């Protein structure tokens, strides 16, 4: 009787970032995986 | 008797970002996977 | 008897972004997978 | 007896973005997969 | 009888960032995995 009010059984996120670029300037309040 | 009020059994997200570009300037309040 | 009020059994999202472009400037409030 | 009030059994989204273009400037409030 | 009010059974996130780019300057309030 799991009887659970709010459940998330699984989540799976895969992020790849690659930046060749140079001389690029940015402002980010938060980047969990950010690349400049 | 799982009896669960709110459930998400699975989620699966895959993001690929590659940036050749240079001299690009951006402002992002938040980027979970952002590339400048 | 799963008896579940709100369920999402699966979700599957795959995003590919590649940017050759240079000298491009943008403002994004949020980008989960954004590329500048 | 699944007996579930609101269910989504599956979703599957695949997005490919490639940008050759340079010197392009945009403002996006949110881009889940956006490319500048 | 798990009987649990709020549960997340699993989460799995994999982020890869590689930056070839030089002479790039950014301000990030927080970067959990950020690359300059």
């Amino acid at each position: 009787r799991h009887d659970s009010g709010y459940e998330v059984h699984h989540q799976k996120l895969v992020f790849f970032a690659e930046d060749v670029g140079s001389n690029k300037g940015a402002i980010i309040g938060l980047m969990v995986g950010g690349v400049v």
